């Protein structure tokens, strides 16, 4: 309930090198530099929906905690993934595959700190509630 709402990206750090390590297409990496996405969060009982709204693509994962599902990632790849909750502010998504991705979404009131990691490359992206 307190995590629901919309949050606009305010600061991004090292997201370019994160996409270099993840290995996405040039056009995708190019569009990410200028993109200022909005995270939309909705919860219906046990079912969570995290959206990324932007001119590039509007993406959506819907999931129950701890239950694996397939995600069509914005880079075009379909990955097996799971989301688990840590404490009650923190949601940790794991995207399995050859390069395993950890995406921590840390909800701190009107600020969300998203920390994405692959290999030895980490990006931090901060969103502010709108």
């Amino acid at each position: 309930m307190p995590i629901e709402g919309k949050y606009k990206l305010e600061k991004s750090d090292n997201f370019d090198k994160f996409l270099d390590e993840l290995g996405v297409g040039f056009m995708v990496k190019t569009a990410a530099k200028t993109l200022k996405p909005t995270l939309e969060v909705d919860v219906q009982g046990d079912t969570y929906v995290f959206r990324s709204l932007s001119t590039f693509k509007n993406t959506e994962i819907k999931f129950k905690l701890g239950e694996e599902f397939e995600e069509d990632r914005a880079d075009g790849k379909r990955v097996k993934t799971v989301v688990n909750k840590e404490g009650d502010n923190k949601f940790i998504q794991t995207q399995y595959g050859d390069k395993e991705v950890k995406i921590v979404r840390d909800f701190q009131g009107d600020d969300v700190v998203v920390t994405a990691s692959v290999g030895n490359v980490t990006s931090v992206r901060t969103y502010k509630r709108i």
